[PDB]
């Protein structure tokens, strides 16, 4: 078709459609969802970027950067049929500098290998999510969680320059210092301004030790959930949580638990949780000291760590929601506490509800100044919460399905004003339609982000489903 015959003349490696690596290129994550692109550019530097792009816009069709490919609407393929993917993970160099200690990251690298290099070379680490496989371009431009986010921040907070191939080719370097409109537009919703043709970070030291450990919940019945979780969140809300404290609770129907890492070592860690366990009337289980890179692997759950290899293809079947909430009002944690007992527990399919410790006033994550970014989540009260609903098929994904995730998150909404809760893309939820999902992933910040759309995609060559819509003018 054009777009190809546009890739060949501007001499931009793709993988064929006949070729074996179109499977593995194309393959989605979430195998609920999979596309078929019009073509996948396979580029080597920003100028098969910029090429691919132009191509693109040149011969009429979308184009989507995919760098882990584990977007969970498949948005890194376009999200519908017939897009231009623009597979970056070709593109997984990490280089640190000695000196300034930024590394440069090329936007095709998943966490894991960034993870394994920083440590390696300089001992060094920046905040990012469990799971080694994930790509650093659609993590860390809509946020990023993980284990150090408490003490750290998010993904996003650790970019301090990236250089953007625009919709027209143009090339910028987004910085505090430059393109300012950019560098916010991009360090929250940077799927939408461009492509991301490599990142810098700051990183942090890397602790030398680091402490997992759990905390069963006895969350067996709708009381004790609503008085287990209103004694967290009154914790949490009131400076309970120790900066080097990480945690959330993770559920699913057979057992509840809250899960840590503690940087810092096992005294350390039981004196800080005492407290908690105290209100909680708990007991601490599997605590692990570990050094950095295994603390990494503890919550990684993946054999495979360092990943850079193009045959990556690790997917599961399933459906997922997302909420960013404030402390829950007892009738809200009464309702989402009979939806967990009465149905949640009932569901005939593996699913795990996470809440993460996210805010309070010893976060990280919501010390970020509410200007900094277009990423929508930084009051410390407001935004207390984060949670990923997740809802694994082995074998077809039900079409009646989507009910269970929908009706749990009613629950919560039901009951709080739309100030006090809104959805996180990363764990991005097809099921939201685009102007819904618009207003819940961004909140507060999408008019501006719609002004900036217009300025940098006015055509929306980077559209997928729920892309920020340009502003009217
Ligand atoms: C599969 C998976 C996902 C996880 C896991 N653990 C997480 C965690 O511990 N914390 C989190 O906050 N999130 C976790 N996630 C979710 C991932 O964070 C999200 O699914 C990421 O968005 C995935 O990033 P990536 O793998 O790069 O996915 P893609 O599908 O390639 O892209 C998503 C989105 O971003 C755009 N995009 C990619 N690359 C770029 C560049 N370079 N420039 C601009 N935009 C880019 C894509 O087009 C798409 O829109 C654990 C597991 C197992
Ligand atoms: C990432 O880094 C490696 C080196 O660390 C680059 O490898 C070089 O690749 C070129 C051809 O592409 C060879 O001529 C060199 O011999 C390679 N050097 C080494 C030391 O192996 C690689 O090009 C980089 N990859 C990307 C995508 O930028
Ligand atoms: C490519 O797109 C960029 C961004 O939309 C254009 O650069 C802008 O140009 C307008 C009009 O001159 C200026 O007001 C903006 O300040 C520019 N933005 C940036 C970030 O530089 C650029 O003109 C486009 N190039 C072409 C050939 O159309
Ligand atoms: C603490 O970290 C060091 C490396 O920094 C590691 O070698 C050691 O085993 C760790 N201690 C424990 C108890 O895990
Ligand atoms: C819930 O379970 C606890 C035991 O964990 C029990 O003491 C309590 O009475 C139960 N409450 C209800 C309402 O069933
Ligand atoms: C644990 O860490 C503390 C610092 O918070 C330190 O004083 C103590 O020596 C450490 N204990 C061990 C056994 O390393
Ligand atoms: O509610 C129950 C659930 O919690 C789990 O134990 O599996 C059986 C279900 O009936
Ligand atoms: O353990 C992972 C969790 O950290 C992330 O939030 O969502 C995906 C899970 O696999
Ligand atoms: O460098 C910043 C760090 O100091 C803070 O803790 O988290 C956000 C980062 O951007
Ligand atoms: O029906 C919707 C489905 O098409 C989408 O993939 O996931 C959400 C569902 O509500």
């Amino acid at each position: 078709a054009a777009i190809d015959e546009c890739l060949k003349n501007a001499k931009v490696p793709v993988t064929a459609r006949n070729s074996t690596e179109w499977k593995t290129d194309a393959s989605p994550f979430n195998d609920r969802l999979p596309y078929t692109p019009a073509a996948i550019a396979k580029p080597a530097t920003v100028e098969h970027i910029q090429a691919a792009v132009l191509c693109a816009a040149e011969v009429g069709v979308k184009a989507n950067p995919k760098s882990g490919g584990h977007s969970y609407a498949s948005f890194g393929l376009g999200g519908e049929d017939g897009h231009l993917v623009v597979e970056l993970d070709r593109m997984y160099n990490v280089t640190l500098d000695p000196e300034t200690h930024i590394a440069t990251v090329q936007p095709g690298a998943r966490l894991g290998h960034i993870a394994t290099v920083l440590y390696e070379e300089g001992k060094r680490a920046f905040s990012h999510g469990t799971c080694p496989g994930v790509g650093v371009g659609g993590h860390s431009l809509h946020g990023g969680f993980g284990f150090s986010s408490h003490s750290h921040g998010l993904a996003v907070d650790w970019i301090t320059s990236a250089d953007v191939v625009l919709a027209n080719g143009s090339l910028v370097t987004a910085s505090e210092t430059e393109n300012p409109d950019l560098f916010w537009a991009l360090r929250g919703a940077g799927s939408n301004f461009g492509i991301v043709a490599s990142f810098r970070f700051k990183t942090f030291a890397a602790p030398p030790n680091v402490t997992s450990y759990e905390i069963n919940l006895p969350w067996t019945n709708s009381s004790n959930v609503v008085k287990g979780w209103g004694a967290l969140q009154e914790w949490l809300l009131n400076g309970g949580m120790p900066e080097e404290m990480n945690m959330r609770v993770l559920g699913n129907a057979f057992q509840t638990q809250l899960q840590g890492l503690y940087h810092g070592n096992a005294s350390a860690l039981k004196t800080a949780i005492q407290p908690l366990l105290a209100l909680l009337d708990a007991n601490l289980s599997s605590v692990q000291e570990h050094d950095w890179m295994e603390g990494f692997r503890h919550y990684a759950y993946s054999g495979e760590i360092d990943i850079t290899d193009p045959g990556y293809d690790q997917s599961e079947t399933f459906y997922s929601k997302s909420l960013v909430t404030s402390a829950l009002p007892p009738d809200v944690l009464e309702r989402v506490a009979e939806y967990w007992i009465e149905t949640a527990n009932k569901v005939r399919r593996s699913w795990y509800i996470i809440i993460d410790m996210y805010g309070g006033p010893n976060s990280a994550v919501t010390r970020v100044p509410p200007g900094a970014g277009s990423y929508a989540f930084r009051d410390p009260e407001r935004h207390l919460f984060l949670y990923e609903l997740y809802d694994r098929s082995f074998g077809p994904y039900p079409d009646d399905g989507f009910a269970f995730l929908d009706g749990w998150v009613h629950a919560f909404t039901g009951g709080l004003d739309s100030s006090d809760w809104g959805m996180y893309i990363n764990y991005a939820d097809p099921g939201l339609d685009r102007a819904e999902a618009q207003e819940v992933y961004y909140r507060q910040n999408l008019d501006r982000l719609r002004r900036i759309k217009q300025q940098l995609d006015p055509t929306e060559l980077f559209y997928y489903p729920q892309a920020v819509e340009p502003a009217e003018v």
